[PDB]
DNA sequence: GTATATAAAACGGGTGGCGTTTTATATAC
């Protein structure tokens, strides 16, 4: 082994606590998009940490694109400050990470059909529909996308340890189904 | 486009329970 998964995307939610006028928000922000007809939220962005926020009239906000939990909270506080600077009585509350995505490379090809047959109740593999095997782990409850190349995607985690836990648990199985 | 996780909530549609839609990301067909 020796491989440890790399975090790729962190999704979080934040309650600003006050109602927002989206045209005002979009108008005053330096990096905003807002087309009511397409989606009901201002799509705001900041350069550091590089992230994207979906800002709603209710004052709720979704922050995505961060590569670390630190970066997620940091960028979230920053978006909240922007809203304040524009003039609303916003508050940075209820910061919570909802989804963590990770990925790695085991460095060997995998026999997906064998794995799907062996771990049938957790696996779903339809190569004509999507080339990767969808593995639904029980403990921890994580979803893994397994590819012939040996590249692995882990998602559905609320905490970093779950990403790490799942990979540790899957590695022996990937080894059992290697090609070379 | 296909598939995976996840929140936010307005829209469409017919006056309603709920599917779609958007955003970010790895991955590969």
């Amino acid at each position: 082994s020796g491989i440890v998964p790399t975090l790729q995307n962190i999704v979080a939610t934040v309650t600003l606590g006050c109602r927002l006028d989206l045209k005002t928000v979009a108008l005053h922000a330096r990096n905003a998009e807002y087309n009511p007809k397409r989606f009901a939220a201002v799509i705001m962005r900041i350069r550091e940490p590089k992230t994207t926020a979906l800002i709603f009239a209710s004052g709720k906000m979704v922050v995505t694109g961060a590569k670390s939990e630190d970066d997620s909270k940091l960028a979230s506080r920053k978006y909240a400050r922007i809203i304040q600077k524009i003039g609303f009585a916003a508050k940075f509350t209820d910061f919570k990470i909802q989804n963590i995505v990770g990925s790695c490379d085991v460095k060997f090809p995998i026999r997906l059909e064998g794995l799907a047959f062996s771990h049938g109740t957790f696996s779903s593999y339809e190569p004509e529909l999507f080339p990767g095997l969808i593995y639904r782990m029980v403990k921890p409850k994580i979803v893994l996308l397994i590819f012939v190349s040996g590249k692995i995607v882990l998602t559905g985690a609320k905490q970093r340890e779950e990403i790490y836990q799942a990979f540790e648990a899957i590695y022996p199985v990937l080894s059992e189904f290697r090609k070379m």
